[PDB]
């Protein structure tokens, strides 16, 4: 038993590395110490960032839209990772679609915590770092955008999880048999149970000193959903401003 | 091999179950007994409509107004007593009274409703809910048909209850779970979070051990229980966002102050 669990864990860790360009081991190195990224902290710090950073309206509207693009991009990565989760591509296609539809938002904020610290967040592959203070200073309602997520990251990162821990954790979120619309819950839940097992063992072997880390992590799914519904409400409010057709479509 | 560490956990579990029974009149076992027929002397008077409601009053505000509202006032008062019960239970939690007093308040302020709906599930089944200490049973349809802004206060509850009840938790599981809920460090305002987490940690140790010993054949029941914690939060939020409406549609309807303080700033 412990066998198959280790296997499943290494499997997910590796798939996680293949599907996600910027791991947490890297985001953390960057945030601390080596090719220092371009700190964006000022309006004029931003303009210089537009050029020094690379592979319409005001400015706050351009940053939020910038997050949109990254989101859609990330969604594909998450989708490719998901297919790696043993048993996933065997489920009914409608359910795979459903699980992804309701699971990506929770996964984006989970991984976003990987690129955040109490003072800011890494943007564009980690080339930059827009400070928390600056983001907060964006004219309403855009200065309530990242503040909530920052409070989440502080708490989530306090668990000190690593890529091998998150790899499994992300899978659990995807295999959530509670998504509205599912046609066949049995298989999904069965997989989640098995994933919950792998994550439990992964935590007691990796963080033997962390008492009940497993329990504290599960408790965070609450925070995630708070974040997600709150973010969805922001989108409603916003959906009232400067009102390409193909772009709006892509989102 | 019973270990001395797991010996304390077991002890912690017996302790909490005891205060749970001592603090709450209507346990799940009794509620269960009443609902499933281990009755002849325990059967409730069922309310599934207006005349039935009229007739139920006898054995089961300070005057009268409207149904939907008389029922609402009903629940309001009932929860004032539950808060009192939970507060009584809280104090029994090893370490809860030692905490800062401000945090004591914080914990209860947010914890009271997650626990009420957790326990309210014990008195429900897909078809309705027990009331008046179990002497009565109000059907899901009667409630869901109440006047516009009210015929929607309960539906989400049943929704969660049939799902939650599916885990098949019994009173000795719930006492520990309820303690976990109260001792949650991630509550707004908490001055001292560390002490609150060392306690909750222990409780979770108790619960994980309790569930494995009590439901050996139920795979990952622990984790499945914890996930439910998010359903409660939404139940609460969804709820709060319903009082506000009552607070606008029904201006002549008062609210017990206590409840007005718990809901305040949430
Ligand atoms: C962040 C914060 C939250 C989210 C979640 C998103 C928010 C819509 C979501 O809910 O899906 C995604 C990112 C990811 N976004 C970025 O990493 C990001 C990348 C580039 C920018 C730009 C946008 C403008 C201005 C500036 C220079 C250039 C052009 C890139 C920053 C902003 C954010
Ligand atoms: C239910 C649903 C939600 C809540 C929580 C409430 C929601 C506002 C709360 O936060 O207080 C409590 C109960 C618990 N309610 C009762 O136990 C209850 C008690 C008495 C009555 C009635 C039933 C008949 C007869 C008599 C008057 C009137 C009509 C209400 C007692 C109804 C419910």
């Amino acid at each position: 038993e412990s066998a198959d669990l280790r296997a499943l864990a290494k499997h997910l860790y590796d798939s996680y590395i293949k599907s996600f360009p910027l791991t947490k081991a890297k985001a953390r190195a960057i945030l601390t110490g080596d090719k220092s990224p371009f700190v964006i902290y000022d309006m004029n710090s931003l303009m210089m960032g537009e050029d020094k950073i690379k592979f319409s309206k005001e400015v706050a509207i351009r940053i939020f839209q910038g997050c949109q693009f990254r989101s859609v991009e990330a969604v594909q990565e998450i989708t490719e990772y998901a297919k790696s989760i043993p048993g996933f591509v065997n489920l009914d296609l409608n359910d795979q679609v459903t699980l992804l539809k309701y699971g990506v938002h929770e996964i984006i904020y989970t991984m976003l915590a990987s690129l955040m610290n109490k003072d800011g967040v890494l943007i564009s592959e980690g080339q930059g770092f827009m400070t928390r203070e600056f983001l907060k200073s964006l004219r309403k309602p855009f200065g309530d955008f990242m503040e909530p997520k920052f409070e989440f990251a502080v708490k989530f990162n306090a668990l000190e999880l690593d890529d091998s821990d998150l790899a499994i954790f992300i899978a659990v979120i995807i295999l959530s048999g509670d998504r509205p619309g599912l046609l066949n819950v049995k298989p999904i839940e069965d997989i989640q149970d098995n994933l919950l097992q792998a994550l439990e063992l992964q935590l007691k072997l990796n963080h033997p000193e962390s008492s009940q880390l497993f329990a504290k992590l599960l408790q965070k799914m609450t925070d995630l959903r708070q974040i997600v519904t709150e973010h969805v409400q922001l989108l409603q409010v916003i959906k009232k401003t400067e009102t390409h057709p193909l772009l709006q479509e892509i989102y």
